[PDB]
């Protein structure tokens, strides 16, 4: 892989993917709470020479559409910068972030990757076809 | 919703969703590690008059194809029993499970729901969709 777009909740797992595949371009989508992790990923990637796009923030992380659109923007920005082999690692983030990222990646025809290792609750809809 | 298919990791969350939706039909997909929790959801549901299908087991919880196919089996199974407005609740279980359940629900035309509330010594990178 030439490029990788990450949904981010922790910094350690994207770093390990970086070493595995050594891409030339990287995109980062985070929430407000996970922004510091995304910036930590960006900092190590910059000093290895990777071109870093983002982090982009999603206003509501429980809304898959928000994540989907941000990953879409980054997948386009990376294609523009001249990257042709892009994948989306959706390991990080809450479930709707990973789901929105997968949606963006299916909709652009790119490969999705994964790293195998109640009073507040609302019921929400992810998809209605 | 009159039918809900659940991916199961814990027993609490599905129970909570059951109380909110009051479904008539239920489907249950579990891993080996979560089969007991699913059986406990199933026991509670059958005593409330709910027709329960499963729990089915997925052998590889990291393979989304194995989750997709069990959820898809259960959705067709529920429809043949007379259920027709079904939602897939895909909280519970790891990401691959949830994504497999999302794939099966999209291909079946059903809505997907979600309840809104690490050691790197050994890791494998898997491709989950290769379009």
């Amino acid at each position: 892989w030439e490029g990788v777009v990450f949904t981010v909740s922790n910094e350690s797992v994207p770093r390990w993917v970086m070493a595995q595949i050594q891409p030339a371009y990287m995109g980062l989508v985070a929430t407000q709470a996970s922004l510091a992790a995304a910036e930590a990923v960006a900092a190590v990637a910059r000093r290895r020479g990777i071109e870093v796009h983002g982090p982009l923030q999603v206003a509501d992380p429980n809304d898959p559409a928000a994540s989907r659109s941000q990953v879409a923007l980054l997948l386009s920005e990376l294609r523009r910068a001249g990257c042709r082999e892009i994948a989306v690692d959706l390991t990080g983030g809450k479930l709707p972030m990973s789901l929105g990222a997968f949606m963006a990646a299916e909709e652009a025809g790119v490969a999705s990757l994964y790293v195998a290792t109640m009073r507040t609750a609302t019921l929400r809809q992810i998809s209605q076809p």
